[PDB]
């Protein structure tokens, strides 16, 4: 009678329908009922890595139960669950476990061969009672070997030869089934099966489409858990996204109306100007869209394959969208929006901006970088401007892509220090360098520095990140490196050709290496006139740093044309003119500004005598 | 008389007005709350760098339950701060943790849905255990108590995602650092505390 | 042999109705055991050190399935240490751990790539292998393979299978795309190179097709249901 | 006034964390302009090589200057005995009142090629690894200090692929993974190339 | 009140006239003092060698309260010691 008290019962929760139906997997459950039959040692152990469903095995067997697809001998067997958590509850004192334990044996050899126990994570039944001494756990022991209670259970792979296999002489009294997880065509074919449950708990309406896109959709995205289940939370997550905007009223005018809220907040505590504008264009827009919202009632309730596709942007960042109007606009006007900060070099950002437009149209391919491509050439020419120009509108940011450098890597043993430390040695919980920072929101841009002064030896760890994505640390978690961009720089062939450079590349690396890469992008020099348009942005630069005390200026075109025409050197490219600019003015305006007299207001105009600028 | 000798009422806490007027983050309440209803496996993680409100979110969520702002199937719902620290307080014998533990979890799930709880630091959930602390996983992926949680991301890589069945009944809400101007903001939405206590 | 030749592609592809995956190898890559202690990565660590419960990473990985095929790629770069760990792999089938449970590789299949040599035809590819290799690891092998490189005339028929392949890529869009055969047989014109294989035919058809391709693509005016050509105006692949 | 202002906000981050800027308050001013002839007090001699040294502090502390750089990193040399070490002290005498704060490190030392990991530390699985380095655990703590490179012409060239990166742009990594930053430090390093030319 | 018999206190006692003499060390009450009026971070800890008096700071500081020198915003205090045995 202590089964009522001490147990729960998955066989009157069936036949209340309680149960989520079981699809597929006819092996396993004809496997559980071979083994379950015969005459000794009839106790099976579920296996399996965690999500493929083995909990759901049992409650299968259990609608077969009450359905009668069995055979003869299982007929009418009440699976009863135990517990070996809920019966340590007080027992403080020296025997009452004991005795416990005891008498729910009895009570289960004391029926004629009905009862199926169910012990759900069987390897906690190991040191269950701690005497101080073993004499817990190894009570069952002698009765599983003549095999009197039945014992389905269902503990996880890589907790089995933690608590098991440690203390083997139970390891024989258990048959094991293996289970391993499903692939996409049996997921879709899971998935339509479960569209009974979830609209009924939100009632709403689930497309077909959304079936088939979420079963393959997170096959290249989330890559961190098994599927027969990583594929149900976005359609149930994309189901409370839905019954969001089904009840009061809709999104985007929320979010506006909080923000609007804010800066209304913000802006009647200061009292900044400024936000006083940003206050009433947002204001014009969400009277617009009001206005649109309504005239829309004037003239959806389901869910579809870009709600999914939402959810998947809204975690694990990396976006993946049907690119509906909120970019394209972004993504026409970007190769002369990335001219803003780099001048000249059109046939890199061309081919910049083609990797970017192919990765988010969804041309390439699954299994690869999205690009992954080495520019060089001469110095002070703008290799790493374009590299910190491209994280800048990707992220609307400037730090969040991961920048390190291989001029540390002198010598052969530091390639440790980016991929972890093997087990036995002193830096094992760190993890990588590297590979614990990606792992962290997998879609930013890496840079790798100086690749010619590293030494021979880190070549042969990025042969194989370039063309198929995954890299293994110390533990053994296999990073992918699937969409993020990978670019080197150089400092090859300064000025000896088009092709003399292509023959010093040969030289220092091998044919394996350069196979992987895509198109190596030369670096040319300047022109003088193209040298003036940089000038300006010098001169917009320090005109924004000198904004926090309001000085500008107004520079005229006979100095900015001397700026121009001296400091003119082709060997070390622009790089002298950030030293000219600070020496003709940063001096001068250091000098006249800290003894007063140049009060924070007035801004001073420069004009040129005849060596030099004045104020 | 189970959970009200061992856990506080940040609801309770929040009548008068005994918090921090949160401003700002839209997308992570947001997210908190369209997984905080759900069906089966609904318990989230705010996992962030530290010291980024990680806990102001949570009393930003307690103050929109309390000013009836949150949707539908969550009408006060009357958070609770439950604190594992307290609970291996009197225990030098076998089997003292499981009924104090069980007492909780029975008056959690003996009533019906307003005990959405809340640990912090639930990097501690592993320990105490002599097999403890392992009552709660046949309860988590059910659906039964909410248990909204927030720990910082050094921990979590180090003893949570040893444990791969446990980080597969959590969700993760990835909190990461303002800029500037949203930090002005931030100032100016608290000028009202720090010039009251400091009359300056 | 020579690169860009297909010495993965075919190993991952007995992998493939063997088992109807292609993710159900052990792919561990021996590019980064550069040194003398990353031996340990796979074989567990001994009984008293920091990593002890987790078990070797190749051990604890054919334990539970005893039947899958591993690879280990580019063989060249690891130290020759590692040889004389995967020496008694061979021609005994088993090695240990730190608990000391055997594992048995009696029944899998174990597949070695390389890059040697890169222009011996067959004799002087097969005389760098002994100057790196002892002769007690050339004796326990199995037949030493050659890959040869590429006629043009394979080279046509390759074009095909990845034009067939971005075709099954272009099913969820429902975009159909027809290649007509002086498109076909100007692309094996342009992307051969017997010094590099087949792996720069892979970036032509993404350069033909795919540079304009993706900005017709985001831009309007193509949608699904279409059947858009590829056709030769004089130089290029105008669609 | 009585209530807070924006230059008390520039004493409680300049006490604390031992960054002395602001917006040059009275009281250092005129300290500030009487400092290339109180430089000529200890460093007699050189008068076209002070001014540099000058429109480096004064172009530093006075706001105009990029946020992201080291503010100093040039370089001298000539003939031996001219005091190039004592201007550098005397530099770093004139904004610390004391002359622990500089960090010399040699560079007669670095002949043999595998001794530069003094100043990174060394990769995770190596001997010496909860130590770190010398010049990163330097700087962790007082962020303010010059740091010297006394003769760097005795470094075969693989050291100076070091510091190629401290340059250009202000960060250091270590064993760690840490990034120290350098960018608000001066950087003198001293050479004995020529020594007899023009 | 009923924790007073199995704990004790200084501020009862503080007006007995059990304490020292406070010569000396009249700056490190002032930083404790401005620690501990703060909103996050009023928790002090007086950290340095041990044998110097740190006690003899905060009994210092206690016969700075029962006389009155810190502002009203922490008048009248009581200050327990803890029986760590
Ligand atoms: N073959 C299947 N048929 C029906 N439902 C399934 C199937 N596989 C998984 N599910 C459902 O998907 C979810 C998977 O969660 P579970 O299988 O219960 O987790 P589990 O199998 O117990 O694994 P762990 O390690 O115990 S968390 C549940 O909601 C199941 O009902
Ligand atoms: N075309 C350009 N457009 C804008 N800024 C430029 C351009 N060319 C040079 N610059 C500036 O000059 C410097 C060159 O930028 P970098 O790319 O960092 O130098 P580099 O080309 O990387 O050469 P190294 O060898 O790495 S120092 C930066 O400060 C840029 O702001
Ligand atoms: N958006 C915000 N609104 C109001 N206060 C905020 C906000 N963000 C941060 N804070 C304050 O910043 C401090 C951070 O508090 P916590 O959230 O407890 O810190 P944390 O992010 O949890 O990191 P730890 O683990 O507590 S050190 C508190 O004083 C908050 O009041
Ligand atoms: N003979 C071939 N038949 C079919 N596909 C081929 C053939 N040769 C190359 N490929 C394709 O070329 C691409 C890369 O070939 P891989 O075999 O991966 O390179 P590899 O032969 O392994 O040489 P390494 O040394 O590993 S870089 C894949 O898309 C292959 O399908
Ligand atoms: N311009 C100067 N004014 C005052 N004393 C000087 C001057 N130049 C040199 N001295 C003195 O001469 C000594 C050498 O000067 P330093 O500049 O320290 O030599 P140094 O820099 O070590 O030269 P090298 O090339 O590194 S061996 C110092 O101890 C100074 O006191
Ligand atoms: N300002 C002071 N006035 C009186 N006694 C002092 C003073 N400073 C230190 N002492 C002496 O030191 C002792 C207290 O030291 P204490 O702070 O308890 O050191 P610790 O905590 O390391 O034991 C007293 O017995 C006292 O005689």
């Amino acid at each position: 009678q202590a089964l009522q008290k001490y147990s729960t019962d998955l066989t009157a929760r069936a036949r209340e329908g309680k149960l989520d139906p079981v699809i597929g997997r006819d092996n396993e459950i004809r496997r559980v009922v071979q083994v379950l039959s015969r005459r000794t040692k009839n106790n099976p152990v579920l296996i399996g890595e965690p999500g493929v469903g083995k909990t759901a095995i049992v409650e299968g067997l259990a609608q077969r139960i009450v359905a009668g697809d069995v055979p003869e001998s299982l007929r009418d067997k009440t699976i009863v669950a135990l517990d070996l958590g809920s019966m340590v509850a007080g027992s403080k004192y020296r025997g009452e476990f004991e005795e416990r334990l005891k008498a729910v044996l009895d009570d289960i050899k004391n029926s004629a061969g009905q009862i199926i126990t169910f012990i759900d994570e069987l390897h906690t039944i190991v040191g269950a009672g701690a005497t101080g001494a073993m004499d817990a756990g190894n009570m069952i022991k002698p009765m599983l070997a003549r095999g009197e209670l039945r014992l389905v259970g269902a503990t996880t792979l890589d907790e089995y030869r933690k608590h098991i296999e440690k203390d083997a002489a139970l390891e024989r009294r258990f048959q094991q089934v293996y289970v391993g997880e499903p692939s996409v065509e049996d997921t879709i074919g899971i998935l339509r099966g479960l569209k009974d449950r979830y609209e009924v708990h939100h009632g709403v309406r689930i497309t077909d489409s959304a079936l088939v896109a979420a079963a393959t959709l997170s096959d290249r995205y989330i890559t961190a858990r098994f599927l027969p289940d990583k594929a149900i939370d976005l359609v149930d997550e994309a189901a409370s996204r839905l019954r969001m905007e089904i009840d009061s009223r809709p999104v985007e005018i929320d979010e506006v109306e909080r923000l609007v809220r804010r800066l209304e907040i913000e802006e009647m505590a200061l009292s900044l100007a400024k936000l006083r504008s940003e206050l009433a264009d947002q204001k014009e827009k969400l009277a617009e869209l009001t206005t649109r919202w309504q005239n829309e009632k004037n003239a959806k309730e389901e869910v579809g394959p870009d709600d999914i596709a939402d959810v998947v942007s809204a975690w694990t960042g990396i976006p993946a969208g049907r690119l509906l109007e909120g970019e394209t606009a972004k993504l026409l006007r970007m190769e002369d929006e990335l001219g803003k900060r780099v001048i000249g070099q059109k046939a890199a950002v061309t081919a910049v901006s083609d990797a970017v437009r192919r990765s988010r149209a969804g041309v390439s391919d699954p299994n690869r970088p999205t690009g992954a491509f080495m520019f060089l050439g001469p110095t002070g020419v703008g290799k790493t401007e374009l590299a910190k120009a491209l994280a800048d509108f990707l992220f609307d940011d400037e730090r969040a892509m991961v920048r390190i450098d291989m001029s540390e890597y002198g010598e052969k043993h530091t390639v440790a220090r980016l991929i972890g430390a093997p087990p036995g040695y002193v830096g094992y919980e760190a993890g990588g360098q590297l590979t614990e920072a990606v792992r962290r929101r997998p879609y930013t841009v890496v840079l790798f520095d100086e690749i010619e002064k590293a030494h021979p030896d880190v070549f042969d760890v990025l042969l194989q990140v370039l063309d198929e994505g995954r890299l293994t640390d110390g533990h053994g978690r296999t990073v992918d490196f699937r969409n993020t961009i990978l670019i080197l720089t150089s400092n090859l062939g300064s000025g000896g050709s088009a092709e003399q450079v292509l023959a010093a590349v040969r030289a220092t690396f091998k044919p394996e290496f350069i196979n992987r890469l895509d198109d190596v992008l030369i670096f040319e020099g300047l022109n003088p006139e193209e040298l003036v348009r940089i000038v300006d942005i010098q001169l917009a630069q320090l005109g924004k740093r000198l904004a926090q005390r309001r000085l500008q200026l107004q520079v005229s075109l006979p100095a900015k044309r001397w700026l121009a025409q001296r400091g003119f050197d082709p060997v070390y490219g622009a790089r002298p003119l950030r030293r000219l600019v600070q020496q003709a003015i940063g001096d001068q305006l250091a000098k006249m500004l800290l003894a007063g007299q140049v009060h924070d207001g007035d801004t001073v105009p420069v004009n040129v005598s005849p060596d030099a600028d004045s104020l």
